[PDB]
């Protein structure tokens, strides 16, 4: 890394609240390779670099498959992810541009097919988590 | 009103997101600044839930009927000090991050207005209000 | 301002005012075309117009919890399902450089209004475009 | 038209008339204002108004030259300066609701009007931005 | 134009020269070809093509209502079913940067055309397409 | 794929592979061309080219840093001077329904690349764009 102001240096709190967000996800039932995709997808439509380089290299140690980590950015139109998946990058897709507009009534129903409530609430974390790791990490103008 | 109480989904996920609130509750940054953030985000954002907290709470605090009409077209308006447009500036850039890049020049701007921890303070409430955005729409909350 | 338009040409004013006295004599409730101007003002980033209409509105006896709500009326439930027909048509049409409107949209309002309302709701939206254009463009603060 | 709208509101019909009789009077030159007219409806996508717009400017002669370049002015070289500012005004103006208009905008179309014809300008824009929302709302078709 | 991109490279030339001979051997209609073109030129801000194809249309009869309207052909009567299947088609594969083609597409497509055609247009989109990148990309002005 | 257009259209086809055969005999690094086409699929939505030309820019070298990074090049260290020019002019183009091209563009890879390299490069910007536009219109999937 690097980076425009060293932002867990100048508020150790702030630092400490969001790493809050991950022990809370590291607890969490939903499958890491999903958040690592749910991070990945977020990290690129924000145009966060640091997260963008940090979540691909993730994911690979854990062992997805360069087929999918290349295609996810155009995940719609593949034949690589299952349905379970799908549903998590359109509430990815959809809450990383909530700037954008209203968000679907029928998305939240779409998730229920194939989460439970739980996961959900789980899954909504990780989007508002890596949401919120990518405005410092585009704000503070950090660097792969 | 929601279509899903993920408080209770998920008890660690809603103590995670408290834990933003117990970081900014300690920071230096003035909570009637915190306010405006809050306030324009969930405007941006379209969480009416938010937008009903946070108007409902800077006026508690609060803070001027003039202030609270005009927060969402701030920039063309003399009621805002050059401190709160620093960070009004910053605050709708980061609303919009999907939307492009970050102009170069901006975090250099409030600079000028405040050091360093306050601006992390600053994407901190950003970052927080972001992230209950959405929750409040993706739970379909409701005033 | 930036340009006093109005003294600029007194034609244009008085052509403008005349929109607003066409609307004062409408049947169409006053506190609706406030909640059109307001969120259309909001819309199209005049300041000028956003203070003006909201401090009229407030005058008149509205809520500040429908005030501060208005900006995102669509998923709260203070708005009458009236109201709400009309600030859908007043969001498209603002947006109208943006694309083609929706034809179910028409008959959505039919549904709440009639054609003379209709037709005067489509004035007070034009009439707020308008003043808001003049708004932004002369470069006018409230 | 799927709504007769000036039937439905006399005055609504009379009022937007008035827009017409004070631009009508105005010192601004008719074909540039057909050329506003028609720039605005292409935005607004008002077949409408897009085909009134067009017939008349030709019938005036208007040139199809410029007809056809005039939804890509801004890379042709079939426009004077003075055209060219009011056109940049003009797609500014329709396009209000996508964000803030720059503010050296107005100083530059200064270099080319004088303060009253600015504000004709302005009016001539807001008037058919209103007619655009006439015509769309209500369902015109040529 | 800024740059003689042929002359640099006669390469490049000869094979986007090769596109045009396989869409003048295809079976697709030529006046729809020029809509496609002339409408992907206007959405692309390419003047020169515009330009280009706007007299090519002309010339080959075309109707000067049809090419005003082309711009805003969705809200006219103007254009037949079969052009309307073709210059959905156009608009949405002028603006793939912008998100995903709705699914039904093809198969509304396939009920006006073949599947030869169907390529054909395709084939006539994409080269339009490049040649508007051409066009801008070099700075030509017509 | 919904459609078998080289079958359908087996001209279109050889057209579109002698925009594959130029590009070849092209002086312009086969690695700077690999980037402009992920990207271009990338931005275009093409699954079917983002699997492609992923896989063949990592045949043939090339580097799962740079490769997961290019998505988001601007914010990176990991390309060179003469590979953001390039990658600027993709972006742009890619969008080009979108607005003008900003107007110092050209003179900025005029700074990376003779004149001969750009017709190559908007030759290889121009075919990716065709070819995302038959993977997206006919519905290919990797």
């Amino acid at each position: 890394m690097t980076t425009r102001l060293e932002w867990a240096k100048a508020s150790p709190d702030a630092y400490a609240a969001m790493l809050g967000l991950e022990k809370a996800l590291a607890k969490a039932g939903l499958e890491r390779p999903l958040i690592e995709l749910v991070y990945l997808r977020t990290s690129q439509i924000n145009g966060c670099a640091y997260c963008v380089n940090m979540h691909a290299n993730d994911a690979r140690k854990a062992g997805e498959t360069e087929q999918r980590l290349q295609a996810l950015c155009v995940w719609q139109e593949t034949p690589y992810f299952t349905p379970r998946e799908r549903a998590a990058l359109a509430w990815t897709e959809q809450l990383a541009r909530l700037s954008q507009g209203a968000l679907p009534h029928g998305l939240l129903d779409e998730l229920r097919e194939h989460f439970d409530d739980k996961e959900i609430a789980e899954l909504t974390l990780a989007v508002s988590a890596i949401n919120a790791w990518n405005r410092f990490g585009v704000g503070m103008g950090m660097q792969p």
